[PDB]
């Protein structure tokens, strides 16, 4: 039943009318009892009729307190990216450093010779990202897929603890430049992430679907073997950049898609993605989390080797949604094994 649905799993692309757009959890579900989760990445549509800010012109002043300028070393489509962090700068100077000519898009036909000029000069002229940002752009009123209250079960750990995870369970902002990237990963304790590009150039993705995504880890460990033997997850430190002729070359399935402003992107638990922005921009995102995810939480690889890594306890989870199973898992006894195919169980209506 969900094998047959997506079965390439592509990227899939949703355009939600403004009545299915009002609910998050419940369109959500849908475009999983479409198939959507089997790429690992969605693209959402909104409607025409939706803004979640009426201008960005009032912007210029806001603070970037940790600038992050990108340095890339590696060759033949394998790089490992060290991050240098500056001093912090206001958007309006930030917008200028990346509009000079020093830093600005090169020129270019096609979306293909961009991208080729992305993994050709990766290594040079490293940019800025305006990186982690704590903030919203959302008008305190927009009640439609709000990143700052989405109000899904990842609500449970602030609620149960008070701990708040900032861009986990809060939102970040991110000012792009052309060339700036995010490294080969997945969310933190496997979530679901949102984000949204509110304005500016492009941000194009690469996508690996779940139930690949192990065989892109093995390869991974395979070209880094120093970084596998000092961490269980290595992939989580987010420094590693691999380009999309050597997934090809080594048999990974992938899918590309490309993010313009006003667009929502959706990754799905264990879904690896990585990508650049074309150019000046602003994306904003957080985590969030469906019954689905909670699986995925409690078998989730974490990174060994770093005390300030993200770890989220799952027992409120695992009691409240998963009772028969507490005392089994509690005891290590619980062997449930997950099918990446099958969508989260508030699809059923569906
Ligand atoms: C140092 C340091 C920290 C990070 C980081 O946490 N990055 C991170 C953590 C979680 C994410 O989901 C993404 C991310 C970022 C984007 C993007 O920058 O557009 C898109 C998709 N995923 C990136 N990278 O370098
Ligand atoms: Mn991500
Ligand atoms: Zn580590």
């Amino acid at each position: 039943e969900s094998e047959t649905l997506n079965p390439s799993a592509r990227i899939m692309t949703f355009y939600p009318t403004m009545e299915e757009f009002r609910n998050f959890s419940r369109y959500i579900a849908y475009i999983e009892s479409q198939g959507a989760h089997r790429a690992g990445l969605a693209k959402v549509v909104p409607p025409k009729e939706w803004k979640p800010r009426a201008s960005y012109d009032d912007i210029d002043d806001l603070v970037i307190p940790a600038p992050i300028q990108q340095l890339v070393t590696g060759q033949s489509g394998l790089f490992t990216q060290y991050n240098i962090q500056k001093k912090a700068m206001t958007v309006r100077e930030f917008r200028k450093i990346a509009n000079s000519d020093k830093y600005c898009t090169p020129r270019y036909s096609e979306f293909e010779e961009l991208e080729r000029k992305y993994w050709k000069n990766l290594t040079f002229n490293p940019p800025i990202y305006g990186a982690d940002v704590n903030g919203t752009l959302y008008e305190k009123h927009v009640d439609e897929w709000n990143i700052g209250r989405l109000r899904t079960i990842l609500d449970l750990v602030e609620k149960e603890s008070g701990i708040t995870i900032e861009g986990v369970n809060t939102p970040y902002l991110y000012f792009g430049m052309w060339k700036t990237s995010f490294a080969w990963h997945t969310e933190d304790m496997d979530l679901y992430s949102i984000n949204y590009l509110h304005f500016g150039e492009p941000k194009s993705w690469y996508s690996v679907p779940p139930e690949h995504g192990k065989r892109l880890e093995r390869l991974a460990k395979g070209f880094f073997p120093g970084s596998a033997q000092s961490c269980e997850a290595f992939l989580r430190h987010k420094m590693t950049l691999i380009s999309p002729l050597m997934l090809k070359k080594y048999g990974i399935p992938f899918d590309k898609v490309t993010q313009e402003a006003g667009e929502f992107m959706i990754t799905f638990p264990y879904g690896y993605h990585a990508g650049f922005n074309h150019g000046f921009n602003c994306a904003e995102s957080t985590n969030f989390a469906t019954r689905r995810w909670i699986e995925y939480g409690k078998q989730a690889v974490l990174c060994s080797c770093r005390k300030d890594m993200v770890k989220i306890s799952m027992d409120v989870f695992v009691r409240k949604f998963q009772p028969e199973r507490y005392k089994l898992w509690k005891a290590g006894k619980d062997n449930t094994v997950i099918d990446h195919t099958l969508p989260t169980p508030e699809a059923a209506e569906f």
